[PDB]
């Protein structure tokens, strides 16, 4: 039921997150981590130490989906063991070297097709699919748009609550 995940996006901040290619998510979904430019770095890191939850909601470029989402569990952090991330055009590892610890709550896919009729306020109104990497969601059309993602039976909320 939903009970638990509301219990889990009550008061959460949301972010869109837009990785260039499908391996980066791969290996996110598995390691549970993840990295992005110094600018998203920073509005992410200050809305961890200020919100009960902040939700990053994935969507691979051109795929035309979102390929789940996960919370943080931490912020960022420099200088532990390197991630092979593969890189974009124009990109260093340092770039990439903030390391967010994060929680996967769904790994599976929604298709564009389905979130058709959600728009977010901030960003004009324009359906929540239309954004740039970290973009921030409001509160209610980010909450909507998580629970119109499919139950993962791979994965446990109880780890989630548990530190929240
Ligand atoms: C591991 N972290 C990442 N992996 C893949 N693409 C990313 C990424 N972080 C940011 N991007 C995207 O790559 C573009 C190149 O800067 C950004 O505008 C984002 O859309």
């Amino acid at each position: 039921g939903t009970s638990k995940l509301k219990y889990v996006l009550q008061d959460a901040r949301f972010f869109l997150i837009k990785s260039n290619n499908h391996e980066n998510v791969s290996l996110a979904k598995a390691k549970g981590v993840w990295a992005t430019l110094p600018v998203n770095e920073k509005k992410l890191n200050l809305a961890f130490r200020s919100a009960r939850s902040v939700i990053l909601i994935f969507s691979v470029r051109e795929s035309g989906k979102f390929q789940g989402f996960a919370r943080l569990s931490s912020e960022s952090h420099h200088g532990g063991s390197p991630i092979h991330w593969v890189l974009p055009a124009g990109m260093s590892a340092k770039m990439l070297g903030g390391v967010f610890k994060i929680d996967w709550i769904c790994r599976r896919e929604l298709p564009f097709t389905k979130s058709a009729h959600l728009t977010n306020p901030w960003n004009e109104h324009k359906p929540v699919k239309i954004g740039r990497d970290g973009q921030e969601i409001e509160l209610e059309c980010g909450t909507q748009l998580c629970l119109l993602f499919p139950p993962d039976e791979s994965i446990d909320l109880y780890q989630v609550i548990h530190k929240m």
